[PDB]
């Protein structure tokens, strides 16, 4: 038995990086970038308006001046020179003509006569209201680096230099299956003696899918160790990178998870101090040339399962996947109510959290609230669960208002507020 | 001219939730449910042993009894009746069969003789190591309820509960297209002159699939009033529930899109105080049978464009889907360095927050650093930046330490840790 804390560095340790791919502009959305990315050209490429309004020589000052072009995009006045006594017309983007060196927005200024004439009502000064060559992005600056996570702004960064083809680290893909005799499809109605419904699997999918994993779905698995041995052999060669299996590593006598990891690959642990999830297997299997596959033997208690899920699982695909970062994040919050932990193991408490004005204690900051009876068999636990408290193993009441680390499963940006 | 917090409860009292659909249970992941799931048997649905090792008649005691029948899953042990002075072999999930009271974990047993008898080491309680039928869900119960989003132990539930078939809130189709004969496709290699890359249009698209929207990529539009009408009736018909335009919104004169869509529905706002995102239009066109459609006339240049959509369409779309809860997560935060607030309008700074363990005030907390210069114009002021910092209109330079409201704009579980 050892703690999360070394579990954890033995699968970063042993996790690795995925090799790069090539993909769409649209594919590399949610993915790490893999290369560096330079702008070809400056942006604006041409100096250009800040304004609708009229480019100017900021030196003629307040007058009437004729009209002697009009600049909104491409070749608009190409060939004019804006000399001094003459303004052109320029819309927000358009290219400022040569000889003109300020622009004066539409609003100082006004039309006259029934052609082509306008009076500008204030003194400008050079520069005015001009994004000259290069202002925005530089030609040849590095606009997106190796290692940045790929969002809509670095989308439109990729857009802005002309990047459609991206290289970028690719997402793992997922292998998941369910042991069990006595589970039955998701699909079933009535339950015969001693039957129920297989939860793990289809709650996993999701949560690989949230993720951004492919997802290979190998379904519910016997108690035979043959047949799980086949299935898994099989997992090992069809190319996924992780392979998750729940259930069928606790101490009963057909339980083969275990004993099948040992003979395929390496188990670094099979056995970890958390409530809950102590029967947590990892291993690492390589395939027959060739490469190496992830395998997390999950507890087959629903919470136990998840909760593994969401501490060893999510950075291991985050790694895979080439981030720099991929630790969960953790907060320090403020109890809503009292909780005891428990004396032997640290427990990965579930709560529902959301950021306050006033936390109890006089200043902004997270609460949380359990969701109840922690049972490992108990779903409910997990229902609308946004964080883990990290409760230590003191066997004490840690009273309402008293402080605790929390890890935060779920979308911090689709927090319900307070 | 309306301030923000106007803008927003025009466009929440506006914005409809959309009519609910039954979808798979796999596509039902991230949506909210539109109806409540109730468990149609107990779970579990037959008392099952928490352990491995021996169901019990905990009066018996310590002592040395025949294993009369093993029970791991279905009909094991059925007909078998644990008398006083008998013990039968379970497995954790196994039907705990008639007459035993206690399960006796394998680990405080001992197996006898080289058959079927077993040395009880303890004095359990009647009770001990059993989930009795409906313990962690009771027949009938609501597990899920209506307005509820589904996450994975969401689907964990729905699989336990049998449901595979959803009724949930869709998420809204969204309409996307730019505008302006400056823009070219970003596929373009060397540009002409007075001609940039569109990208604003791929920058939305990967923005509308980050909130999970199906996109139209209507593409880019020229500065043509009869041209941009027929792509926006084309858009209107076709069953979208939002349409996005950027660009087109400013003062200059070939500008359409406000005076197109005062002409096609009801232009709520065309301008609001904020830095930055001045011109942004809200209008809802009515489609001819019938349905509504909304639409925003995002601002062309790129950081007010992707600003507007995080602070308008997010909740939006939200709200189309069925959020009960579809506003930002805001936090409240301290500076890393001294920023200036604007004088006329309250801005929307973008920053790169993180959660460290002292703030700087000795506490715990989230800190800020600018992107840089907040031009609108620059994307690169978006790059990495995951909240923006909502700086009041006072023209005073706000010290490195002071405390600022943030907006969370991206996946608060996806932060990287300091
Ligand atoms: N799709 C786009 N991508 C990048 N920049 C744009 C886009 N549309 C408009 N702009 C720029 O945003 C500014 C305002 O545009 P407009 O409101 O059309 O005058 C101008 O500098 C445009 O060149
Ligand atoms: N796929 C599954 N869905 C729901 N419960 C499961 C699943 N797999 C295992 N279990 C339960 O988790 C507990 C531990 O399983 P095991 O480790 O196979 O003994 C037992 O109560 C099982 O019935
Ligand atoms: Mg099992
Ligand atoms: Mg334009």
């Amino acid at each position: 038995m050892i703690p999360t804390e070394e579990a954890l560095r033995i699968v970063f340790g042993v996790s690795k990086r995925l090799p790069p791919v090539i993909v769409s502009l649209y594919e590399a959305l949610g993915k790490v970038l893999a290369e560096d990315i330079r702008a070809p050209d400056p942006l604006p490429p041409y100096p250009a308006s800040v304004k609708d309004g009229y480019a100017v020589v900021a030196s003629d000052g307040p007058g009437e001046y004729p009209v002697i072009t009009e600049s909104r995009a491409g070749n608009d006045g190409l060939g004019v020179t804006v000399t001094p006594g003459t303004v052109a017309y320029v819309t927000t983007g358009g290219p400022i003509p040569d000889g003109a060196d300020a622009v004066v927005q539409v609003e100082d200024t006004k039309v006259i006569g029934d052609s082509k004439r306008v009076k500008i009502l204030i003194q400008t000064k050079k520069g005015t209201d001009i994004r000259r060559v290069g202002c925005d992005i530089e030609k040849d600056a590095t606009v997106l680096t190796t290692g940045e996570r790929i969002g809509a702004s670095e989308i439109g960064l990729l857009a802005t230099a002309g990047v459609t083809m991206v290289k970028v680290y690719p997402m793992p893909i997922v292998a998941i299956l369910s042991t069990g005799d006595e589970l039955v499809e998701p699909t079933a109605g009535t339950l015969g003696r001693g039957q129920i419904r297989d939860s793990n699997r289809a709650m996993l999918v999701a949560a690989v899918m949230q993720q951004q994993c492919k997802v290979v779905d190998l379904g519910i698995v016997r108690d035979d160790r043959k047949e799980l041995e086949k299935v898994l052999d099989e997992a090992v060669s069809s190319g996924v990178d992780i392979i998750l299996t729940s259930g069928g590593v606790s101490m009963g006598d057909r339980d083969f998870v275990k004993p099948l990891l040992e003979e395929k690959g390496k188990v670094y642990f099979s056995k970890v101090l958390m409530k809950p999830g102590k029967p947590l297997t990892f291993a690492e299997i390589r395939a027959k040339p060739g490469k190496t596959v992830l395998a997390f033997g999950l507890p087959g208690n629903p919470v136990s399962c998840l909760v593994c899920f969401n501490i060893f699982v999510v950075p291991t695909i985050r790694q895979l996947a080439g981030w720099t970062s991929p630790h969960p994040l953790r907060v320090r919050l403020r109890l809503q109510e009292p909780i005891k932990s428990d004396p032997i193991a640290p427990e990965f408490h579930r709560a529902i959290i959301k950021w306050k004005d006033n936390d109890g204690s006089g200043t902004p900051g997270f609460v949380a609230e359990s969701t109840g009876h922690q049972m490992s068999s108990r779903l409910l636990s997990m229902r609308s669960a946004n964080a883990l408290l990290e409760l230590p193993a003191t066997g004490n009441v840690l009273s309402a208002g008293s402080s605790v680390s929390a890890i935060i499963v779920s979308d911090i940006s689709a927090f319900s507020i307070d």
